[PDB]
């Protein structure tokens, strides 16, 4: 494959003969990807410095689990009031409830 | 740019490769800041420190 | 012949 | 001028082999045009001719 190889380079000269012409930085974003690659490292040292020193545990408990549209409403008494009635009358029609128990007072 | 264009086809090389890994280590860089940050707002300054 | 069909294409 | 260099490279081509050449022959013809101009400072003009 000497012939593909001498292609191949000769291929590259005129890539990079084009590329300086047109000033062009081929390695500009492989340096980018290094930069960021060290930054990556460096967050996660800190990151792994903080969770040898809290814990998993701990970092992972303090996750915020809190949000106002999560939050759920109830008021409707004046509709479960109507409900338990019910419930109620029907579980003594049908003997259920044979007995005013404690639990039958509670609920009235 | 037409002609690079066609030599790096022929040489079967990427010249968005760096750029792409670019991008992802810097969603990998803005993940782990906002982790940073979450730990920062918990913990506090101070306690960081 | 592959590397002359592809210096073919590159030309 | 950078392609034809390329170019040239890739052919084994040397472009100043003719320009070496022809600087090696000056070299060549200035020493033995001083070898000449000793003789005819030592003879003379006269008895060269």
């Amino acid at each position: 494959e000497e012939i593909t190889k001498d292609h191949k380079v000769l291929a590259r000269q005129q890539l990079q003969v084009l590329a300086r012409y047109l000033k062009m930085d081929l390695d500009n974003g492989e340096r980018k990807f290094l930069k960021e690659k060290d930054t990556v490292a460096e967050l996660q040292a800190q990151l792994d410095y903080l969770n040898a020193e809290l814990g998993e545990f701990f970092v992972n408990g303090v996750a915020t689990s809190f949000s106002r549209k999560k939050a759920r409403t109830f008021d409707s008494s004046w509709n479960w009031a109507k409900q338990s009635l019910l419930s109620l009358y029907f579980e003594i029609i049908h003997g259920v409830l044979k007995n005013v128990d404690r639990e039958v007072v509670s609920e009235a």
